């Protein structure tokens, strides 16, 4: 199964972002091309629940979680489904990358198919900040940019 | 369930279509409001099979047509999955309305979240026309404006 999101906003930056999984049991390979972040960065990058954009990337909503778990990293077994840690960009703000993910889904009734791809403004603190927004958000910040989580093939 | 679509492109047309599902096999509401249309108009309105946006409203594909039959009007026992005829727009471009249907469903494995709405720049034939191309795609013409579903609440 594939899956895509394009992402959009007014802040400069865009991108499209790409999934594939054979399996639901299986990994999701996340692929990402991003232009227009700050350069030499790390920044939050998110599936957000809704696949809503009528406002913005307002309603796109939080993070994607369905069970319930507070906002790590990737590599954390405490996470949202949805955290995909940084991004990190080059010295033109680029982020370009490839990842696996066994959290994230294509297929079953957690599929991210129909929700948001979120990429944000600053750095994920990976849950391990001072604040009780560490563990809600990552203390990413702001919402440039984002797309639905779209079928494709 | 509730899903949603934003409808945007380059030629003036957007808008917003709205689709909420009590259970599976339940009719499906689905609401728009569309402005920048031809006025005093009759408008191609369908679900395309895939939500990929990298490519304007082309990315979309063809209709969705999963049991593989012919293009027709939504009072059709033989259609498209995502034919939802034409939507009458009014003396200002505005297209708004809403219908019920039993093909389009946000639940199981027919479900058009994460596929796109297309509205066209011309009358969709109902698969009344004197062409093969009557039964693929009604003859509606170009696609101004599209949006990919995305689960909302
Ligand atoms: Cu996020
Ligand atoms: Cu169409
Ligand atoms: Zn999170
Ligand atoms: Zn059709």
């Amino acid at each position: 199964v594939q899956a895509v999101a394009v992402l959009k906003g007014d802040a400069g930056v865009s991108g499209v972002v790409k999934f594939e999984q054979a399996s639901e049991s299986e990994p999701t390979t996340v692929s990402y091309e991003i232009a227009g972040n700050s350069p030499n960065a790390e920044r939050g990058f998110h599936i957000h629940e809704f696949g809503d954009a009528t406002n913005g990337c307002v309603s796109a909503g939080p993070h994607f979680n369905p069970f319930k778990k507070t906002h790590g990293a990737p590599t954390d077994e405490v996470r949202h489904v949805g955290d995909m840690g940084n991004v990190k960009t080059d010295e033109n703000g680029v982020a370009k990358g490839s990842f696996k993910d066994s959290l994230i889904k294509l297929i079953g009734p957690t599929s991210v198919v129909g929700r948001s791809v979120v990429i944000h403004a600053g750095q994920d603190d990976l849950g391990k900040g001072d604040t009780e927004e560490s563990l809600k958000t990552g203390n990413a910040g702001p919402r440039p940019a984002c797309g639905v989580i779209g079928l494709t093939n």
